[PDB]
Formats: structure tokens, sequence, C-alpha cells
């Protein structure tokens, strides 16, 4: 029991590490040997105002960092972390090794902090707290729930660490500490109380980012790996000083000897990164604004974002009544995506987003379906309300600082992500429409056996989607895996019947135009697809992946878009006393005795038969429960009226008929000029991709 | 504080009333003047183990009740609670003023006691607990959570009130005491945490009637009013040894002068319960099985419940393994009607259940559209299920002790209340195929604007249906009340425009065949009820409240059963330390200093790294939300099967337009015949009950 003293008011700690570090570390100055702890009670945005400090600040000369890190955790196992941790350690050696450089040489470590912000101490796993523990990050006993009455909201581990992580099994991680290896400034908080993950970024950048003022603050999620040189490549990026943020390239990790290449659903998942990092962003990246991917790590220069941009993304809109409004009350839902829009359309500077190829990150993707729904429900959310706020807000492009010709481009790219956003809301009805035109046409034409299985595909099709709806509103996709994995089996044979029936009608026509032209499209964006995948340099994905993203591509329609749009908002709707009584069963009462105060209590109950919107939280839930439901209702509806122009549904084929009689046909013309005008669309955003992704590769090239 | 003592080891109170109420009691013995409060530490099956009692056993000669009244509170305020109350005050006068009786008389009050049994304290209204205290039957402050180490589950407080209720404003109630005022003998139970209603029963039943030994037990709901005779003429139903149990008429409260009558939603449920007891409940009670009504109040005698009835109201199919069974788990949603079942089909037992039209009880009735729902998913979910376990277990029949004409009467009308059961599951495809078949033909008919009127009340039918689903399954009728009246008044006028084209094509004709049989089959059905309704001697409501019932029964098929199908279930899915310091900002602390326990703590971190279904409440959710989406999906699939075969929809007419191609029509001959076998079907159950009513009142005249 030793006496205290509050620095300035609050609690700043320094203990010592255990003996063991040492053995290591010999083979001394104070950061190394010691470990500080502080309790933060404010705000984030008000740390430097209370006199809360980091140990950057305080040497002799005051250290400049570069580049701030910032890892976020929630619930991660320690193999992820140390994933992460170990490309952050294998890239800090890389720049520290750098020979022929004005910024990064042997001390190059001092610039760069570590900072695993883990939300909430009951959600951190044990075996991550001694991961961090083996580093010398962290040690319990001195984390406090209240200081002079207030409550602690965060705890702050400080400490410069000289052992590297070589090697991480499935089961092991390997630490060791040498001559070879590089300190690690690392800086280990731990939210007290779990909010969300803009709360962790709230802390990063309105917090400690105010302090240290790096210069550029890159964004990982914990399980992450980072390639050897992904971080020196995306810093190198910012050497031109218009560049506000920047990308590089997500990969999925294929495992040992690409062994979880034999899932389908990981197969899928490997070809969709592929051409969504080929087609995608270097199309975007042409214009001057990405949507970053969601796992793709990815850094912003700080002076860019300050103002603004944070303000928007951590509040939102700040004028707001007392009522909620669309977008103010719904851009929680495109968390990052504002970010990079209001980097863009910052006004009076002329910050572009570029996207890096030569850096890339590659990380673990689901491989069972309910956990593959429950991520897609986030990602297909934000994507769709962001870019209905980047369509619905373009005009700030034209009161940013870019030049008219940036400001043109700017304004086709919003144009054109906003005709994608489009394409992929009626995905519902060009899915069944092409399907039932396909199987009934080639039952209408041979006959053989196409009249049953046209009947079949379209009961079993009809079954699977109405529950699916049904399953998505009511249940959980933890409870139902056998029918998920049912529907997803059937509808691949379904994509395998209506390829097999495109084949034949080809085949028979040629030995009529419309499937000229349904195969002079198809091997089209297949090729287009194909020679973008070379120019890139990647075409191994066009062989080892192609079929089972064929495959699983209704699912991706059919399952993860009901889902994710029935579930936009993830709703969730005195003392008396006591008696202890003695041996003899006796004891002692406070009892209302005089006749004088029961008289009272009776007129107090006598009084109370003469003188004859709940709580904010479930005001905003009902808000949330109608917009959700709001939008599946008008998602269902203008599909359906789509497929009712094209099928004749809805009785309306019954209402030309009768029509006529005033004065049903089996398919119509309208159904081969929808036929037509999808694989026209499908062909040409293929062909304006490869357009794009080639004007990349020269323009990097060059 | 003054020394008390445990009577018998738990804590009995006896404290005196105020001196208000000797001055109305003298214009005396012992149970005026004192009320005794108990607390209840055991289980309801526990009591008289336990060692605790009633006031009525502990006289000189102990009091034999022939009676006892339950009535059950969750928070019902004083108006609802002092109308019971008062309705079963004035009927007990009646009995005490009864003069040539062998079991009522001027000391008739002695065999009856009042068990109001209240949900929880901290769900209980407070004008309730001041109607309950001036009555004299409550006093606060003596209330204990627990005694010797025992959570206190149920506080009884006991008093014999001479004041009674004369008067029931919209806001006062009237209490007088004179000579004319008959003693009721209150009996208050509390609970202390609000398990629901079946709780409630089994305190009663298992509880305090085990103490009493009543011989009739009768159940009644803070709010229905039993009628100036209704206990009185209940009660005389039992001198029939062989009567088990009895209920009587629920009639509508319609207010000051008929005025509620005005609320279409008022006079709708007038009229369907005025049918649902002329024809319903007369004809199940020829058979001699009775399923009685939610509001209604009914009695058991208590010889008969005792043992197996009891045993499957409370606990269910005690015979089950860890996981859950269909009957065994769903039970609950039937609550009540299993009592009924169990003691029809009690072994050896020859019990039946009566019908008694001489006793009524008047209850106020939803008038708003949320609330009306929400009242309907309890009634509606429960009569299905109930109606399918008793089919299911229908042979139970054969085994009681019933005579072999008994037995083949229940069997019958087992097999009928399945035929009425399976008729309305498939109302949903019903309504649909009778307003499409009809609208259809007229405008294939006459062609004139019945055209346009088809394809625009197909398409409001359309979207009400699926919004209807979509808010069901995910939104609170609370939130969209709008929305909800909009779409009865859609289906309002939907069944205005069918009316109309009913007699617009059987005028015509008379100026086919089917529009003659429609005519003929509703013609009949409409005057069998008028003829039923005059047999009671009850027909005012045939014209009061006619019309609004036919113009919302589509909002009974179409809002009420696809919101009770949607939520079957109700689904709902170390401390660290602190700080305080000095003045001089000086605190002190416990610290690990010793370098020893440092390294503890370290290698206690290390060995973590080297060493590498939840509870059963979310189980049974999960589980209740899988019986609860599987009913939907296969409510929904079997009434589309009935829609795609008669109207040739799901491209069944695609399907053989093509197969005869390989040697589609407006409308077929199986719309016809649907047409008329749905009409005949419901002449047919209109028959049938007029022959039941007719029964049972021929048998009670004479
Ligand atoms: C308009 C829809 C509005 C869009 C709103 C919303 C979009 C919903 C898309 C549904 C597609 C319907 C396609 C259609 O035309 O309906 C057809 C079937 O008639 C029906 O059965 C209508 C059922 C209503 C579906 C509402 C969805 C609710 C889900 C739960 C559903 C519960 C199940 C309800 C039934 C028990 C129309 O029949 P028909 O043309 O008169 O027959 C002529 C066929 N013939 C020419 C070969 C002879
Ligand atoms: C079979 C159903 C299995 C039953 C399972 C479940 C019962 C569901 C009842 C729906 C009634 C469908 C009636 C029907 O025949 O479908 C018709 C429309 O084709 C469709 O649009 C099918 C849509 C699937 C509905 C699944 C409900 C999910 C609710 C959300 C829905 C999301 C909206 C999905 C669309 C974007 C069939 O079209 P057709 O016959 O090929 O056209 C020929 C018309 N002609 C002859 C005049 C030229």
């Amino acid at each position: 029991i030793r006496k205290f003293k509050l620095w300035n008011g609050n609690f700043v700690f320094d203990s010592p590490i255990s003996k063991t570090l040492l053995d290591q570390y010999a083979t001394l100055p104070n950061e190394f040997k010691f470990m500080r702890y502080q309790a933060v009670t404010c705000e984030p945005n008000q740390l430097a105002e209370k006199n809360f400090t980091v140990r950057q600040l305080k040497y002799l000369t005051p250290r400049e960092t570069e580049l701030m890190l910032v890892v976020t955790m929630y619930n991660e196992d320690h193999i992820l972390l140390g994933r992460t941790l170990k490309g952050i350690m294998d890239n800090v050696k890389y720049m520290v090794k750098k020979k022929n450089s004005s910024t990064w040489g042997p001390d190059a470590w001092k610039k760069i902090v570590v900072c695993i912000i883990s939300d909430g101490r009951s959600k951190i796993n044990e075996r991550s707290l001694a991961l961090l523990s083996s580093l010398g990050c962290y040690q319990d006993g001195f984390a406090k729930d209240e200081i002079n009455e207030k409550k602690v909201a965060m705890h702050v581990y400080e400490h410069t660490t000289m052992i590297n992580i070589t090697n991480i099994s499935e089961s092991e991680v390997s630490l060791e500490c040498n001559q070879g290896t590089v300190p690690i400034q690392l800086l280990f908080c731990l939210k007290e109380q779990n909010q969300k993950k803009i709360n962790s970024h709230r802390w990063a950048f309105e917090g400690f980012a105010e302090l240290l003022r790096p210069n550029i603050v890159t964004l990982l999620d914990a399980g992450t790996m980072p390639g050897k040189d992904s971080i020196y490549q995306l810093w190198r990026e910012f050497r031109n000083p218009n560049v506000g943020g920047a990308c590089g390239e997500i990969r999925t990790d294929l495992g040992k000897r690409f062994v979880k290449l034999l899932n389908p659903l990981v197969a899928s998942q490997n070809f969709e990164y592929k051409m969504s990092n080929i087609l995608d962003k270097t199309t975007e990246s042409n214009f001057g604004f990405i949507t970053v991917l969601p796992g793709a790590f990815s850094a912003y220069r700080f002076e860019a974002v300050r103002g603004q941009p944070l303000q928007k993304y951590f509040y939102g809109e700040i004028m707001e009544n007392e009522g909620f409004h669309f977008f103010s009350s719904n851009m929680y839902l495109a968390e990052d995506r504002i970010l990079c829009f209001e980097v863009v359309t910052k006004k009076n500077c002329n910050w572009i987003l570029k996207y890096c190829r030569s850096s890339y990150a590659s990380t673990d993707v689901p491989e069972r379906v309910p956990e593959f729904i429950l991520q897609r429900r986030r990602w297909l959310n934000g994507s769709f309300f962001a870019s209905v706020y980047s369509f619905c807000h373009f005009y700030r492009v034209w009161s940013s600082g870019h030049n008219i010709g940036r400001k043109l481009l700017l304004t086709v790219e919003f144009f054109y992500l906003f005709f994608n956003t489009l394409i992929s809301w009626f995905s519902l009805s060009s899915f069944f429409l092409v399907f039932r035109i396909l199987t009934v046409s080639i039952a209408l034409a041979y006959h053989s056996a196409f009249n049953v299985l046209s009947v079949i595909f379209l009961w079993l099709y009809g079954i699977c989607t109405l529950s699916t709806f049904i399953l998505s509103l009511g249940n959980k996709p933890k409870s139902t895996e056998k029918f998920y994995v049912l529907t997803c089996v059937i509808f691949a044979v379904m994509m395998i019947y209506m390829i097999f029936c495109s084949i034949f009608m080809s085949v028979k026509s040629f030995q009529t135009e419309a499937f000229r032209d349904i195969v002079i499209s198809l091997g089209s964006t297949y090729c287009l697809y194909l020679i973008s995948s070379i120019i890139y340099l990647q075409p191994w994905h066009m062989l080892t992946s192609f079929i089972q993203y064929i495959l699983l591509s209704p699912s991706y329609i059919n399952v993860l878009n009901i889902y994710a749009f029935c579930n936009v908002h993830d709703l969730s709707w005195n003392p008396l006393g006591k008696i202890n009584t003695t041996e003899d069963g006796t004891f002692k009462m406070e009892v209302l005795v005089s006749s004088s105060e029961i008289q009272a209590n009776y007129d107090k109950y006598l009084k109370v038969l003469n003188d004859f919107e709940p709580s904010y939280d479930e005001k905003k839930t009902g808000y949330y429960a109608n917009v959700r439901s709001l939008v599946i209702i008008f998602w269902v509806i203008t599909n359906f009226i789509i497929v009712a122009v094209v099928l004749e549904t809805g009785g309306i084929a019954d209402y030309i008929a009768m029509k006529s009689i005033s004065t049903i046909p089996l398919m119509t013309s309208k159904a081969s000029i929808y036929f037509n005008v999808i694989l026209w669309l499908v062909a040409l955003s293929a062909l304006i991709r490869f357009i794009g992704c080639s004007i990349y590769m020269i323009v990097r090239f060059f």
C-alpha cells in the first residue's frame, strides 16, 4: 500500500515489465522497460483539454509520427490479431531496412505508431489479451471503473516492444526477439463498453490522431494480413499531393496449397474479389473516386479528412429537428463510404482517391452459408445506401475546388454508378424473366420433356423464393442452415438447366436471331473478362474459380439480396423489506400502530379515486421498422411491375383479350425485346469496365 | 417497534381497519374489523403442507364454501374491476334475498368467496389497489420480499366487507354501506412477479381451491360484468350431476343508448358475438362439448377438473424428453380449451359441458383496428390449435365412461368441428377465388367498364395482401394504423363491388344456372340466420348490425388471419476498482510491486497461448420461430395450390396449351364448379347450425 498522486487530475501509472522480457532485450532506455497505463475518462474529442497525453510527445525531443496504423478488434481470436500484427511488423521491418530514402531509414520505426483499439472488456477474447500481454503491452490489476466519480471510458496501455511475430500456425504464434527484430510502438486501447466500430474510428481520428498528428492514418481490421510491402506501397501513393485517400487489393486467402479452393462458396468469392478489383476498382480510380471494399485496408491523408468529412462520418447531418430524416438517420448504414465522398467533394479542395494495385492484403472469407449471408447483409445495405446518397447529392462535386475536367469526370462517374445501382435493384425481375422466357421458349419449340421441366422449375423457384422471404423476415439464418444449402443447390441446378437450354437452342439455330444475339453477347462478355484478367496479369482465377461463381450467381441474386433487404436496420423491439428471525421465531418490526396513520393511509387511497409517448429508443426503433418495411414493398412491387409488363402477368393478358372481345397468347415480342436488352446491357457493362481497366494499366505503365 | 412471532414458521399479521369504515359498519364480530396479511413463500400446490391457511377454516365451526369466484387482473383500471365486482355483489345480493331455496338464504354470503388474483405488484394499477383498499381488503406497509431467506411469492389479503358498489359512472365508483348491503368475503391475491394467466389459474385451482374445497369454481376476467342473475342461473345448471362445466352468453356492451353502435368495428363484433352464441354454442351444447368463448365467464364443478384435466392444463404432456414436441410444447396456445376437452374425455367419468342461455355477461370490445387485431391474434391461434388437438386425439372419447350414444355424438361433433376448421384454413383462397371469378365473369359478359375494374381490383388486392404480410411479419400494428384502416376500407369497397356484381348478374339472368344457384343459396343462408335469431328471441342484431359485419368480413379473412398466422408464438430473440483521492490529490492502492508477482501474471498470460449450445430459453425461442414460420409457408402454399388448380394459374394453362401444341382460355368450367361448391357449403353450414339451434330451444322449452 503506497502513496500515489494524480498527475494533473487523472490517473497515469508506470509499471515495470517482467525480467523474462529483459533477458531477450539485453541480447537500456526507459521506453522498453516500462508500460504506461492511462485511464481516459473524457470524450474522444477532449483528450488534450483534459490534459491526457501519449509517450510520443514526452521525450526530450518530441517524436513526430509519419504513419498511424489503426487496428480494430471486437472479439477476434489471437490468430486473426496475430496475422494482422505480423503483417504490420514485417512491413515496418521492410521500411527500416530501406536504404535510399529520405523518409525511412534505420530509425524509421520511430515514425510509426500501431494503435490497437479493442471494443469492450467483456467482449475481448482472453487469447487476444494473452497475446497482447506477451508482447509487453498489457498487465492486469490497475484498470479502474471510476476515478473521482468520473466513469472511466477507456484504458490505454503504451509500450515499445522489441519482440516480433515470425510464424503463425493453425495453433501457435511464434514470438521471438534477437538482433534482427525491429521495435514497434504499440498503443493498446481498450474501451469499457461495446460501442460499434464508428466509435472506434471516433477514438482513432478525433482522439489519438489529434495528439500524435500523423501524416497518414491507415485503417485495418483484425484478421486482414497486409502483404510484405503493402503499407510501403500504399504510402508511396501519397507523394502526389492531391491524393487524399488510397486503397489496395483485397485477396481471398485460399489456404495451404489452395486447399480451400475445393469449397464452392470460397472459389465463388475468390472470383468475385478478383473481378471487383480488376474491373470495378480500376474503372473507378480512373475517374477519381473509389468506394473502398469492406475487407481491404485503406489510408487517408490526415489533413484531407479533418473538418467536414469527419464531422459527417461521426455525427451525420448535424442540422436535424426532433424527428427523423432519411439521409441523416440512415447514413450509418454506409459507414466508411461517406468519408470517401466527402473527401472528393470537399469545398475548395481538389483531393482525389486513388487505387493502388501494388499493395494487397489477404483475408479469410466465410465458408458456410449462414455466416456468408450475415456478412453480405452489411455490404449490400451499405453499398445501396451509399450509392443513393452519392447520386442524390452529386451537385456538391461542383462546389469543390477541382478543375472543370475533373468535375465533369466525377459527374459522369456518379451517373454511371447510379446506373449500376439501378441495374442491381432490378435483378430480382431480370433473373426470373430470363429463366422463364428461356425455359418456356425451349418448351414451345421442342415439346419433348421441356413442358414438365418448365412447370416444375417454375414451382421450385416459387417455393424457394417464398420460403426465403418468410425465413428472412421472421427467422435467423443460424436456425435453418439445411434449407439455405438446399436452396443454393436448387438454384445451381436451375442455372445448369438454363445453360443447357441456351446451348441447345443455339446449336439448333446454327444447324433464331435472338439466339444469335445470346451467343454473340455471352461470348463477348466472357472474352472481355478473360482479356481484362490477362491485361491485369492475374488470369488464373478465370479457370480455377469461374464455374463455381457461375453456379452460385442465382443465390447471390435470390438469397443474399432478399435477406439484405429484409434486414435493413437490425431492429430490436419499491423494495419492500425483509424478515430475519431469532431462535424463538421472534423479531422486531416497524408497524403502523396508531389509528391515525391507518386512517391516513386509507384517506390517501380514497384520494386516488377522486382525482381522475415512450422513450426515444423505441421511437427510433419504430421509425427504423417503418423505413425497413417500406423498402421491401417498393422493391417487390417495382420488380413485379416489370415482370407483369413483359410477360403480361397480373391480369393484363386477360384485359387485352376481353378488350378485343368487347369489339391469351403463349408468348409475345416483348419477351424477345427484353431478352435482347438484358444481354446487351451485360455486354456493354463488360466493355465499359474493360476499357477502364485497360486505361488504368496503360497509365500506370507509362 | 414491537415483538412478533412467526406462526408455524410463516408470517401472518392481523391489522385493524380505519374507524371510517366502522362508522358505516355500526349503522361487532372479528372478521369485519381485521384484515389478514399472509406472505406465501411456497408453490401453489404446497400451501397446506407449508401450513398456510385461509380465514374460512379457522372459525369455531369451519365455513363451507359452495361457490368460489375467481377474478384475474393484469393491469386493468378501476372501472373494469369495479364493473366486475359490482356484478358479483349484485348477484350475491340476489342469492341472499332468495326465499324458497335449500342452498341460499339470509346467510348465503357465507358460502361464497371472491378471489381476486392480481398479477404482479409492478404491473397492478394504483387506481385498482385504491379501489381494493377502499373496500377494506388492502393496507400497504407490511408486504415483504423475503422471509428467512425464502423469496415471498405472493401476498394474500383477507377481509369481509359490508360496503357495496352501487354505481359506476365513466369517472367515479359509488361505494356505500347501509342495512341493505350484503357482506362479501374478499380474498385479494397479489403475485410478486408477472407470470401469465395460466399461473393465476394454477394459484386458484391448485392453491386456494384445495383449502376452501368449493363445489363450483367460476372464472371471470376483470371488466366482464355478469348480468343480474347470471351467477345464479349458471349455478342452477349444475343440478344435473353429470354436468362438469358450463358457460353463458357473452354480449357486446353497446354503451349508453347504444351510442357505440355507430362504430362499424363495434357493430360488426356485436353481430359476430350474437351469431356465435345463437348458432355455434347451441349446436355444440346439443352434442355435449363446448369450447367456451374467450370473454364469457365459465364455471367448472371442482370434482370434475381434479386430476387429469388440471394436470394437462397446467403442466402439459408431462412425458417429454429434452427436446420439443408439437402438441406438448404448443398446448399453451389453446389455454382454457384444453380443460373442457379433458373434462369430456375423462376416463371412467361421464361429465358433459353445457351451455346456459339464461346467464349472460357484457363486455367492452376493441374500438380501434390495432387493438382489435392484437386481441384476435390470441383467439385465432387458440381456436386453430385446440381444434387440431381435439381432432387428433378423438379416440379418447371412447376411453371415457359415457354410454355408447353419447360417444357416437361426441365423435360426430369432433369430426364436424374439424370440418369447420378445415374450411376456415382455406378462406384465404376461397375469398380470392370468389372475387376473381365474379369480377372476371361480369367483365366477360358485359364488357363496359368491368375490364378496368377487374384489373384495378386485382392490383389493389395484391398490394394490400403483400403489404399485410410484410407488416405483420416485420412491424407492429401500433406503428401503422392508417394503413390498416385504409386496407379495411379498400376491402369494404371490394365487397360492395362484389355485391353489386352478384345483383347485376342475377337481374340480367332473370330478365345463367350459376347465378340461380348464387341467389337461391345466399337467400337461403340469410333466411336461416334470420329465423334462427327469431327462434332464439334475439332478432334485433339482424338489422342494426348486419351490413357492418358484411362489409368487414373481408378484413376478418384477410387481415386478422394473416396477422394471427404470422405471429403464432410471440417470439423474443469482473468489477475492477475505484479511486477517491484526498485534498493533495493523494491516495493509497494495492499494487503488484514485487517482481515475482509481475512475472507470475506474465507467465499466467503466456500459459493461455499454449493450452489451445447456449441456454434453454433461446433454444426454445428457435424452436418456436421454426414452428411459426413452417405454418405460414404451408398455409400459403396449400391455398395457392387450390387457386392454381381452379384458375389454372402457376403455369398450368401454359402447360396444357403446349401439350396440345405437342400433338390459353379466359375461364374454364372448374370455376363454375368451385363457385357452386363454395356457396353450397355456406348454405349447408347455415342449415346444420339452424337445426342445432332449433333442437336446443325445443329441448329447453320442453
